[PDB]
């Protein structure tokens, strides 16, 4: 609950949108990753974390949300109310951070983890404190509108490994990608 964990996927170009969805085709693979690390909490009882934007929310199949098994925070400066489905609202990253940090919430949450999009990832790759990017790179280019910021390899460690997590290049659809993690402190 005090480290934050962004998760991403991007393609060779850093492109991680267009059009208000993905750069590429579906690749369930990827998602069940994405699934099994933002759902996987380290302690019975308690639920991990998912912060999102509002655009991404909204970009989630209707019959998927909230993401399961996880209790969803969704970002809105205009929204008055949380989304339906949603279990929190917040005006503003800092104000979302707050709110985990509450005792009413200390036997619920774990993990914490930023899901998306663009916006989110920036304002949270400015934050002081451990970060973690769990990033997967799509190898290959996609035509895109939005891009991952730069990962600064002077800030951001590439872990040589990562508990639970594969290192093998895999491959769906003829669309290679490989599983990496970074991480910095403070
Ligand atoms: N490649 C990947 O792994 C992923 C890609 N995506 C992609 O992300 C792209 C879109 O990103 P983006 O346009 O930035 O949209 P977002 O999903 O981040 O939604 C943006 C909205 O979130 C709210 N918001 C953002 N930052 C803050 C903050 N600091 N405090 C309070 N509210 C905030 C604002 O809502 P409001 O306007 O209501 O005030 C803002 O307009 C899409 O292409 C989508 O496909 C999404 C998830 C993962
Ligand atoms: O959009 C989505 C559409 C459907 C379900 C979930 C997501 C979200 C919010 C995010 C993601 C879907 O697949 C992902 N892979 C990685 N590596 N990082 C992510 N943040 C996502």
């Amino acid at each position: 609950v005090r480290p934050l964990n962004c998760i991403v996927a991007v393609s060779q170009n850093m492109g991680i949108g267009k059009n208000g969805d993905l750069p590429w085709p579906p690749l369930r693979n990827e998602f069940k990753y994405f699934q099994r690390m933002t759902t996987t909490s380290s302690v019975e009882g308690k639920q991990n974390l998912v912060i999102m934007g509002r655009k991404t929310w909204f970009s989630i199949p209707e019959k998927n949300r909230p993401l399961k098994d996880r209790i969803n925070i969704v970002l809105s400066r205009e929204l008055k109310e949380p989304p339906r489905g949603a279990h929190f609202l917040a005006k503003s990253l800092d104000d979302a951070l707050r709110l985990i940090e509450q005792p009413d919430l200390a036997s619920k949450v774990d993990m914490v983890w930023i899901v998306g999009g663009s916006s989110v990832y920036q304002e949270a790759m400015n934050q002081p404190g451990h970060l973690r990017l769990f990033v997967t790179r799509i190898m290959q280019e996609f035509e895109s509108d939005t891009f991952f910021p730069e990962i600064d390899l002077g800030k951001y460690k590439l872990l040589p490994e990562y508990p639970g997590v594969l290192s093998e290049v895999q491959e769906e659809k003829g669309i290679k990608y490989k599983f990496e993690v970074y991480e910095k402190k403070d």
